[PDB]
């Protein structure tokens, strides 16, 4: 690619004096050549900043931003959260959004999130988007991410000199929305100042365990792995019990998956009704300490939680395939209804006939039209929770209405195109 991997660069390390600098400051900048920058004519740049992880540490993480042609005013803030999916450092985003083709999970910066960024340099909106993961890759860690991009965002506007209440939307699908329904969790708590005005996530992983036992054996074990691998980077004591556990197969195994170049595409081809169980000893695992009790904590589902879960309160556009077959429907289905007993704005689109693919493509036009209207301050008012399926052109403007013919043809040539797993798109309709 058009930089060297993440880990033969010193951009993808902590510094010394990491403890001297506040949340979201910014410690170095480059410009870097995009794909998306080059289509757009947008200036793009990493920037290592400070954020926090798990255990309370200061530690560093890199974000890509773009700067538009020509802002909208006042500054808009779009952060997007795209679906790593791995625990390798080399499968970060910033990484795959660079030039070049090598890159390992370059497939996740190329095929519906060039469309969504792309229209949101269009709408003269600052993009960033963030290594949700960190440096240690950890997948599916929720106070890691929702930090890292709590923190990318208070980068952008220390970079940009963005005023204090600049308007912030995010959005993202699948493990992207796991990253952004986290980031909205937390931002009360961790940044208070963020003039959060929308958020709009779909196929969203709300529970790790449930998300754990839906796809445990099946063929897309390898994200139950990799979760596994992912929470225990993140978690030093599942880590320490997990590693005593380990047979030999196991040993190898985690090795594997944590192994430079081990991104998505490798992750769901290796791992085919993998059984995590079969890695350890023990078949009760999940229900031990501290394992038990560090799950309780990685979810945003009340019902599960071992704390008092955080219902946002700005206009939210949630969409999930009823039928989804890599993230269960239902722990989603119950999170929207929670968090509209406690007062959440909640426009709530379940598609009763669709995939996770083909939600992801159903979803994105509504989506994105969802988030200008909340930038705009435009968002319809709906009866929270209630199941209202999203078309273009029917409950929202057409795709060409909402993207121009230039993106709504490259959104419409996706269909029938193989996926990041493999399953190929569909329509923008169902």
């Amino acid at each position: 690619a058009a930089l060297p991997n993440p880990y033969d660069d010193p951009f993808y390390t902590t510094p010394s004096n990491i403890g001297t600098f506040a949340k979201g400051q910014v410690i170095q900048s480059r410009k870097v050549p995009t794909d998306i920058g080059n289509a757009n004519n947008a200036a793009s740049f990493q920037l290592q900043y400070r954020t926090t992880n798990t255990q309370n540490e200061a530690v560093a993480d890199v974000a890509t931003v773009w700067i538009p042609a020509k802002p909208a005013s006042p500054p808009k803030i779009f952060s997007y959260q795209v679906y790593e999916d791995a625990t390798a450092l080399d499968c970060a985003p910033s990484y795959s959004y660079l030039t070049g083709l090598d890159q390992p999970n370059k497939v996740t910066a190329v095929l519906d999130t060039p469309i969504i960024i792309g229209w949101a340099l269009q709408q003269g909106y600052y993009v960033v988007s963030s290594d949700h993961e960190g440096f240690k890759a950890a997948f599916i860690a929720g106070y890691e991410e929702g930090m890292a991009i709590l923190d990318g965002i208070r980068a952008l506007k220390n970079y940009q000199n963005l005023p204090s209440d600049s308007k912030v939307a995010l959005e993202g699908y699948s493990g992207g929305a796991h990253a952004t329904v986290w980031a909205t969790s937390l931002a009360d708590s961790y940044a208070p100042e963020l003039n959060i005005v929308g958020a709009s996530h779909g196929g969203t992983p709300v529970s790790a365990k449930d998300t754990f036992t839906f796809l445990n054996g099946g063929p897309f074990a390898g994200f139950a792995l990799a979760g596994v691998s992912g929470l225990s980077l993140a978690h030093p004591d599942m880590e320490s019990f997990i590693e005593a556990r380990l047979n030999a197969k196991g040993q190898q195994t985690l090795k594997q998956i944590r192994g430079r170049g081990f991104c998505l595409p490798q992750v769901v081809l290796t791992y085919p009704f993998l059984n995590v169980f079969s890695l350890v000893n023990d078949t009760n695992l999940l229900n031990e300490a501290p394992i038990a009790g560090i799950l309780k904590q990685e979810t945003v589902v009340q019902a599960e939680a071992s704390y008092t879960v955080s219902v946002p309160k700005f206009p939210r556009f949630i969409w999930h395939a009823i039928p989804d077959e890599i993230v269960p429907y239902q722990p989603a289905a119950t999170y929207v209804k929670e968090q509209c007993a406690k007062g959440a704005n909640i426009n709530f689109s379940p598609y009763p006939i669709a995939e996770h693919l083909t939600a992801e493509i159903f979803g994105l036009v509504p989506s994105l039209w969802f988030i200008k209207q909340a930038f705009d301050g435009t968002t319809p008012k709906v009866i929270c929770g209630t199941p209202i399926p999203a078309i273009a052109g029917i409950t929202t403007p057409s795709a060409d209405q909402v993207l121009g013919s230039d993106l709504a043809n490259q959104l419409r040539s996706l269909n029938g195109k193989q996926s990041a797993f493999g399953k190929p798109f569909g329509p923008i309709t169902p």
